[PDB]
């Protein structure tokens, strides 16, 4: 799986561990060994939501399975929670898109997973 | 509604009130509030448009519903329009993709829209 | 067609001309015009891939048909190669994520694709 977050945060405020946190929290989530788990955070960025720049963070994960109604209420929990406690963003600031990738459309290792 | 515009064109040529010109325009083209809109710009990238380092954009669109053959060209006249006004940059160095998304694949304030 | 990489290898390390390799290779690979092929590149990211800051990619390609099973292993073994020769990075610490976009969802030049 792969975790994306695009906030206007300050780099300096993001705290030392949290790509681990992600890691370790999201390889709990998914149910997948954190071989498998990336995530990639982009501070300073340019951006509104609701016509305000106040702290925001613009999200996704994309995974093989591990994606649906019920999951990805769970995850909006843990990550909201997440981003609240570490980046001091809102829940009401946190937008995140999912997607249930097909596994012969994810590529890794000069292949791919089909 | 979240709309990304990347782009090699330079920070300082992104003029002062973009990020509210594209959610007030978003809003009226897609029907959707402005309270449900995040923005997105990214200047000063490494890309390339046809093997040409002139400037050029790389956009999306993602929308749970608002999103089809008729209302996706009325977008891309939007939206090619207002960054060939505001960041001169040509409609055919632009691609913009768009994504429908399902309610159920939306995190938002520690829940989803399913 | 489009092609994203992000990378946590700094911007010095993305050799002169790497744009431009990614352009033709792409446009090869796919069968489509130079012409239609976009490509971007973002180093200096923070990211990490199965827990570890060593260097890694997170990459897509979007592609109005010209995907598929056979396809995509095809541009994985090509891409991992590209990313490993030039930017050092093992093609175990590479995703790819493969999109057949249709073509009313693809944007361009004030229209659509379709
Ligand atoms: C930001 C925000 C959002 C929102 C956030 C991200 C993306 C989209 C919206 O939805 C909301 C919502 C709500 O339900 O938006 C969507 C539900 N909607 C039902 C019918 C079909 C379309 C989806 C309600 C109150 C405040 C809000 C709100 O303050
Ligand atoms: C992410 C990552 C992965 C990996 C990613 C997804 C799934 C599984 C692994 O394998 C690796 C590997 C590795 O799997 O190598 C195999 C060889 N290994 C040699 C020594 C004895 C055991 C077998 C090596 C280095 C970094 C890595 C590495 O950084
Ligand atoms: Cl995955
Ligand atoms: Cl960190
Ligand atoms: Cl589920
Ligand atoms: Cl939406
Ligand atoms: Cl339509
Ligand atoms: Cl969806
Ligand atoms: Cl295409
Ligand atoms: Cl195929
Ligand atoms: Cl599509
Ligand atoms: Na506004």
């Amino acid at each position: 799986p792969m975790f994306i977050v695009n906030t206007n945060v300050p780099r300096a405020s993001v705290p030392d561990g949290f790509l681990s946190e992600l890691t370790q929290q999201l390889a709990q989530a998914t149910g997948k060994p954190p071989q498998y788990i990336a995530v990639h955070v982009v501070p300073d960025q340019l951006m509104a939501f609701g016509g305000s720049s106040e702290p925001c963070a613009l999200c996704s994960l994309h995974s093989i399975g591990k994606i649906g109604g019920a999951q990805n209420r769970s995850y909006s929990k843990l990550l909201c929670g997440l981003l609240a406690e570490r980046l001091r963003i809102s829940p009401d600031r946190v937008y995140i898109n999912y997607y249930d990738m097909n596994a012969a459309n994810v590529g890794w290792n000069n292949s791919t997973f089909a």
